């Protein structure tokens, strides 16, 4: 029974029933089906396979025709997790695409089963497909089978691997078999499936000219034909068996800055072409790049601090309260918000979040188009996509999907670019905290227990107790504030440890009240 179409069954199960439009492809995908579905049910591969190879049965309607009937699997697919290494069903999965000649293989077929196991979605095998041998080469040539194509040769030690599977699975037949297989696999066809036209157009269509004379039902004689494919069958997997201009890298050097290696990395791309070279992304140090781009950011801040440059007090909407554990303070230095904002985090790649600074950043950023943080922003922002564009470039490369990579070469290209253009129009007293612009008291007096506790908590990254903090904690008249704002438990949700935080901001406060 139905819901959405997504179906369900009385003890437990779910489904997906597709009715396709074509009656070919209902035969195509239902027989790709029974056929893996015979392979596994005589043992011929792993238990720990099965789940590699996701195909569809028959199911019958109301209506009296049929439909395609799949399991309900939790899966991402590969355009999702991309957007030597061990793959764990992925060599099954292709060389079984490419034994039932279902070639178009692609990020929206091959889907990523929950963990290590990965696999294949959709079958069509068949298609003109008694001909393009013994190249055995639809890969090239795409005499077809948003489509992301994967190139089988590109992903490292793929071929060996196939053909080991290849192999281990020839060690385990025979003609007569397979025989079986194929005649068991059609006898699971209802014999009513399709119309006398679309058998003579199938027959056309695999290029397999005893196709016309077979029933499918358990009714039926379909011999020539099973014979017919068995034979082309065994003939394609032992030819699996025995499967066999200068590449260009971004190699970064001994003791560089970030602007320095994208600029060599900017001149190599630009004056080398991208036809007669092979872009190849897997010495890249993605980790090392952020690293000295962290350097980059910490050092723009430190120079921004040394020349007495620069701030966003007034563009405050926020009122007092804690936005993700942050209230907003005025006296934050620049060169904080700065390195807040544009600080990557080491190895998973991505930006940090300043939810307070946000806003009275983006306007500013409005109103002084001109300014020399507007500037470091276009900065720091197109290094930062420069790190996430090789992050997609080296995943996506990673599986041979060499679309992705010229794409995102070419908008690779055009950050650095626009990093240089951008990068080359950048060439244009207080010790009681690291944080903060100095205070006193009384303009302080005009901040809340929000505010105040944020200050409180950005005084403790410091090795000593600084005297910012000594003044808030030493008075009696913010302790209200704070110690309610702890008690909201706005601060819970936090990065730094704050429940330990914030016991040792009231052992602190503890201490100044004796005497």
């Amino acid at each position: 029974v139905r819901f959405a179409g997504f179906y369900k069954d009385n003890d437990g199960g779910k489904f997906f029933i597709k009715k396709p439009g074509d009656p070919r492809e209902l035969f195509t995908e239902l027989f790709a089906g029974l056929l893996l579905k015979e392979f596994m049910k005589r043992g011929l591969i792993d238990e720990s396979y099965f789940p590699s190879l996701i195909c569809a049965d028959v199911i019958q309607f109301e209506d009296k025709s049929y439909g395609l009937i799949q399991p309900l699997v939790s899966f991402d697919e590969l355009h999702k997790v991309i957007g030597q290494n061990k793959y764990f069903g992925l060599s099954m999965a292709l060389m079984f695409s490419l034994l039932l000649g279902a070639h178009s293989v692609h990020s929206g077929n091959i889907v990523v089963l929950n963990g290590e196991e990965k696999e294949k979605s959709k079958q069509f095998g068949r298609i003109d497909w008694g001909d393009r041998y013994f190249a055995h080469p639809n890969n090239n040539d795409n005499l077809y089978a948003k489509d992301y194509f994967l190139n089988y040769k590109k992903i490292n030690g793929l071929f060996p691997a196939m053909a080991e599977k290849a192999r281990q699975l020839q060690s385990k037949l025979n003609p007569e078999l397979l025989v079986k297989i194929v005649t068991s696999a059609l006898k699971n066809i209802p014999a009513d499936l399709i119309d006398e036209k679309t058998k003579i157009q199938l027959a056309a269509y695999m290029c397999m000219d005893s196709f016309k004379e077979a029933t499918f039902g358990t009714e039926g004689n379909c011999k020539d034909f099973a014979i017919a494919m068995a034979t082309l069958l065994e003939n394609r997997l032992g030819k699996i068996a025995v499967l066999k201009l200068k590449p260009l890298t971004l190699l970064m050097t001994s003791s560089t800055s970030f602007s320095e290696t994208i600029n060599q990395w900017a001149d190599i791309l630009k004056t080398t072409d991208m036809e007669k070279f092979s872009f190849d992304s897997n010495p890249i140090n993605l980790l090392e790049l952020v690293k000295q781009f962290n350097l980059y950011v910490d050092e723009l801040a430190i120079t921004c601090e040394a020349n007495n440059v620069w701030l966003f007090a007034l563009y405050d909407n926020s009122g007092g309260e804690a936005i993700h554990g942050h209230a907003f303070v005025p006296y934050y230095k620049e060169s904080i918000v700065l390195r807040r904002l544009f600080t990557v985090d080491p190895n998973t790649f991505n930006l940090s979040r300043f939810a307070a600074f946000e806003g009275p950043c983006q306007l500013y950023c409005k109103e002084h188009k001109d300014s020399a943080w507007v500037k470091i922003q276009t900065l720091l922002t197109l290094g930062n996509g420069i790190i996430n564009t090789l992050k997609i470039i080296k995943q996506a490369q990673a599986f041979g999907i060499d679309e992705a990579v010229t794409e995102n070469l070419k908008a690779l290209k055009e950050q650095f670019i626009a990093f240089q253009l951008a990068e080359a129009d950048i060439k244009e007293p207080n010790k009681e905290s690291e944080f903060f612009y100095p205070i006193d008291e009384k303009a302080l007096a005009k901040m809340n227990g929000y505010q105040l506790a944020t200050i409180c908590l950005e005084e403790l990254n410091s090795p000593k107790p600084s005297p910012l903090i000594e003044r808030i904690l030493s008075n009696k008249k913010f302790w209200k504030r704070i110690n309610s704002a702890f008690e909201s438990g706005v601060f819970k949700g936090r990065t730094d440890d704050p429940a330990g935080k914030i016991a040792k901001i009231r052992e602190w406060h503890q201490l100044l009240q004796i005497s």
